[PDB]
């Protein structure tokens, strides 16, 4: 259970630009770019569950390593792939041209998204269990 836990963002670059180019509409996009948004990941093994929380927007996904599965994004859109670890602490997918990487380090997790030359970053800190 490496990544379970709760963690609320700390600061983000380029989600504007990232959120236009991926069809957020742009009322969201303004209401959204200071939240600092909530992760609750629970991890049991290869099977995890993940609800991100962003002012009245809730999405929650789950999936299980090296299989398939269905991820609903940003914009709702629901895309079917496969999320892999790279060790213990590190979630890699791919989908829509987006690379996901997912790394905890102790407290801290970083998520990049890159699409293209927009690499969308962002830095949460663990709050509380
Ligand atoms: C009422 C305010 C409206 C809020 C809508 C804007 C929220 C858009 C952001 C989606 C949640 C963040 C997804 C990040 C996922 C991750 O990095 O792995
Ligand atoms: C909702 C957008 C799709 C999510 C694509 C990555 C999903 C695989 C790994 C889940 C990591 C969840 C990210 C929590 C960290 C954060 O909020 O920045």
């Amino acid at each position: 259970s490496s990544f379970s836990g709760k963690y609320q963002l700390q600061s983000q670059e380029n989600f504007e630009a990232f959120m236009k180019a991926i069809g957020l509409p742009e009322e969201l996009i303004q209401k959204g770019k200071d939240i600092k948004g909530v992760s609750e990941i629970v991890q049991n093994g290869k099977h995890f569950k993940f609800t991100i929380t962003a002012g009245s927007k809730v999405i929650q996904n789950e999936f299980t390593v090296g299989e398939e599965c269905e991820l609903e994004t940003m914009t709702g859109e629901k895309v079917k792939t496969v999320v892999q670890l790279e060790g213990d602490n590190k979630l890699v997918t791919t989908f829509k041209n987006i690379k996901s990487v997912t790394e905890l380090n102790g407290d801290i997790i970083t998520n990049t998204m890159t699409l293209g030359d927009i690499v969308f970053k962002r830095i949460s800190k663990r709050i509380g269990t």
